[PDB]
RNA sequence: GGUUUCUCUUCAGAUCGCAUAAAUCUUUCGCCUUUUACUAAAGAUUUCCGUGGAGAGGAACAAUCUGAGAUUUUUUGAGGCCUUGCUUUGGCAAGGCU
């Protein structure tokens, strides 16, 4: 989050600029996305193996004494 | 001595990736009632998103294509000839010849 509120500040800083001011009129995606999905890169197998332990408990039940 | 595409197997010691996430353990910090969830540095490991080389099989297209392959100076007649020793009998070593 913080590294997606630093982008902004750069790309806004090289957006207004010149004769453009302080509107809400620039959206340049890429940064950020780029930011989300490295981040969708890392969460994937740490949920996958968190809504597999859920799925298992939910269907085999869950172990009373176990480990 | 074809291209494109799909799948499998094997090897990566290249910035395998001109990009970059997450997790585990051991310690140091910070926050701090306690536990997750946390702070940010090190070390030891992993997972994931991707990658390269080689081989094999399949499918669709061009059906070949891409190759490798002489006289006029200095590289051709200034060529033949008798005698002495050896003849090693194809001639060698020495003289005036043309
Ligand atoms: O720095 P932030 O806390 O991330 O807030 C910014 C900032 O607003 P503030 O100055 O008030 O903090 C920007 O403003 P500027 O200084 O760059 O002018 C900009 O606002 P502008 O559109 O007017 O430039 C932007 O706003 P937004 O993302 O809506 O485009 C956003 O403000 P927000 O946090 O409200 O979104």
């Amino acid at each position: 989050i913080r590294m997606c509120k630093d982008l902004k500040h750069l790309i806004y800083y090289r957006f207004n600029t010149g004769p453009v001011g302080k509107g809400p009129g620039c959206g340049f995606w890429a940064a950020g996305w780029r930011v989300w999905l490295f981040f969708m890169r890392g969460i994937t197998p740490l949920l996958e193996r968190w809504l597999g332990n859920l799925l298992a408990r939910q269907f085999e039940g869950r172990h009373s004494k176990g480990v």
